[PDB]
């Protein structure tokens, strides 16, 4: 993953919209690394993760599953957060 991802700026989709607005985001427009630190704080607020889980991210009964079309995934698959993520906004350039 390139360092220069995390500059990339863009407008979430309703659901991540919401899901940003729980914890303190207040706009329609995000660089990559807000968003990526906005879902980072709610997970660890909702408790979804922990280093004894086997480094899994449990979202099964929350709106975090819904968005990202799973259950539970690995933080380590950096790509495929990346392309959840996706899938729930659109690049401003
Ligand atoms: C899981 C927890 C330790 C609470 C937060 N982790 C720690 C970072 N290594 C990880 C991360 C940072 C940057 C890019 C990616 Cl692809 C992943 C990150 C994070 O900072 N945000 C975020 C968001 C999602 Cl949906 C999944 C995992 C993460």
């Amino acid at each position: 993953i390139p360092a220069s991802e995390q500059e990339t700026l863009v407008r979430p989709k309703p659901l991540l919209l919401k899901l940003l607005k729980s914890v303190g985001a207040q706009k329609d427009t995000y660089t990559m690394k807000e968003v990526l630190f906005y879902l980072g704080q709610y997970i660890m607020t909702k408790r979804l993760y922990d280093e004894k889980q086997q480094h899994i991210v449990y979202c099964s009964n929350d709106l975090l599953g819904d968005l990202f079309g799973v259950p539970s995934f690995s933080v380590k698959e950096h790509r495929k957060i990346y392309t959840m993520i996706y899938r729930n906004l659109v690049v401003v350039n």
